[PDB]
C-alpha cells in the first residue's frame, strides 16, 4: 500500500536514464526481482507472449553499438540490458495457445469455448489475423506491459532504468537470431530496457496536462 | 518512494483482474485523479504521449456498450470507473503532431531539424512504421499499454481493483465512440480499455510460466 503522494513521487521520480555510473551493478537479487515484476505482467487471454533476455555479454553489447544509436553509450555503461522478445504467429489454434489452455487447466468442452472466444478476438474483435504484422503487433502491445511494470519495479527498488526503442530492428533480430539465442520464427524483437544506477540528478517531468490528455464523459 | 524486494513483489502479485465488481463501492475523485497521473506521467517512444484517456461513467453509454463489449459486459454495470485510452493515428514525423511534441522539449531550429531526422530514420528505417497506416497506429497503441500498465499498478498501490480489457469489437467501438463525438476518427482510434473499482469475489492465484521458461541469461 501506499498513498497518493507516494504514488505520484514514484512516477515523477523514474525517468529515463542516458547516463549509467560504471562503477555501480545492481545485484542478482534486485535484478530478479525486476524481471519478476515482468513475468508476473498482466496479458489478453492469460497469453504472457514475452521472453526476456538479458544481455550481459560485453562482447555482444559491443556488436550491438553500431545499429543501437539509442542506447549507444548506455550499453558501454549500464548494469544490466534486457531485449524483450515477443511472440510471432501466435494464433488462437497453435501449439502456443494450447499451452495457454493448459496452464489455466481448461477440461475439453472449455477448451473448444475458449478457442471460438479466441477466433472471434482475433479474426473479428481486433482483425488481428490480418497480416504476420498485425499480429505480432498484439502480442508487441502486451509486452509494453512488462516492459512498464519493470521499469516501474526497478524505480521501487532504487533502480534507474531506461526504455529503448532506438535500434535497427532487423539488424538486431538478426544479430541476437544469428547468436542462437532464440528461435526466428517463434520469435521477434519488441523493444528494450537498460538498468543501472544513473550519474545525474533527474531531469523534471515535461508531459502535456491533465486536462489535455483526459476527458470526462458524465 | 522505496521498498523492499519482498513489498515489489507484493505490489505486482497483488494486483489481479477483477471480473466481478461490488456495484456499492466507488472511487474517490482523489484517488481516480491520481491514477490518471499514472498514465499521463508514463514514459513513451520519443516522448509522444500518444494517448487520450477517455473517463466513460455515462451510465447510458455503457449499456450501449455492452452488445458488442462482452469482455467486460458484466463489468460494464458494477465497477466504478471505466477508461477506453486512445491512441493517435498517423502520428508521422512530419506531422502536426510532431511538432507540439518537439515544442514540448524546448528545441530551438537546429536542434528541430536534426531530431526530425531522427524519427524519420526511427519510424522509415529502424523501426519501418511507414509501411502503412495501421502499423503506425500500432506503435502509438504501444506506448498507450505503458499507460496502461502503470494505471493498473498505481490503482493496485492504492488499494483499488482493476480490469484491462480487450474483449470488445474494436470497429464497433470506434464508430460508437465517435459518434458520440467523444473523439475525431481521423486523429484517434480506440486502443485498450481497463475497468476500476472494488472486487466481489476472492482475488484468484496467478498462473504465469515460469521464470526459467521467460529469461534467457547471456552472459
Ligand atoms: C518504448 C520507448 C522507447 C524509447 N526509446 C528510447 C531510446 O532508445 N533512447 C532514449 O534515450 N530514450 C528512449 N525512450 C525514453 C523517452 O524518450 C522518454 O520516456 C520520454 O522522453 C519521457 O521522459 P522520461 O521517461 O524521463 O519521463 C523511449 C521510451 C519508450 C517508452
Ligand atoms: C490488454 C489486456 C486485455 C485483456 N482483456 C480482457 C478482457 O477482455 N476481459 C477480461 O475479463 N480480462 C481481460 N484481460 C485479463 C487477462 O486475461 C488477465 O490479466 C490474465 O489472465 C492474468 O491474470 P491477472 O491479470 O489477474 O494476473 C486482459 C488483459 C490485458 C493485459
Ligand atoms: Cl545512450
Ligand atoms: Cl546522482
Ligand atoms: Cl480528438
Amino acid at each position: 500500500q501506499l498513498t497518493r503522494e507516494q504514488v505520484l513521487e514514484l512516477f515523477h521520480q523514474r525517468s529515463s536514464t542516458r547516463y549509467y555510473d560504471p562503477t555501480k551493478k545492481i545485484s542478482d537479487e534486485d535484478f530478479e526481482c525486476i524481471l519478476e515484476c515482468g513475468r508476473l505482467s498482466p496479458s489478453s487471454v492469460g497469453s504472457e507472449p514475452w521472453k526476456f533476455l538479458v544481455i550481459q555479454n560485453k562482447t555482444l553489447r559491443e556488436k550491438m553499438k553500431p545499429f543501437s544509436w539509442g542506447m549507444i553509450n548506455q550499453l558501454d555503461n549500464c548494469s544490466h540490458l534486457v531485449v524483450i522478445l515477443a511472440k510471432k504467429n501466435a494464433r488462437y489454434d497453435s501449439p502456443f495457445f494450447v499451452d495457454v489452455m493448459a496452464r489455466k487447466g481448461l477440461n475439453a468442452e472449455q477448451q473448444q469455448a475458449a478457442l471460438t472466444k479466441y477466433k472471434a478476438l482475433q479474426e473479428e474483435d481486433m482483425k488481428l489475423l490480418e497480416n504476420d504484422r498485425t499480429l505480432f503487433d498484439w502480442c508487441s502491445k502486451q509486452t509494453y506491459i512488462a516492459l512498464a511494470n519493470m521499469l516501474t519495479g526497478a524505480s521501487a527498488l532504487g533502480i534507474d532504468s531506461c526504455p529503448i526503442e532506438g535500434f535497427h530492428y532487423d539488424k538486431m533480430n538478426e544479430c541476437l537470431a544469428e547468436e542462437g539465442l532464440f528461435d526466428p520464427q517463434e520469435y521477434a524483437v519488441s523493444v528494450a530496457a537498460t538498468f543501472g544506477y544513473r550519474s545525474r540528478d533527474i531531469a523534471k517531468k515535461s508531459r502535456k496536462g491533465l486536462d489535455e490528455v483526459v476527458k470526462w464523459v458524465g
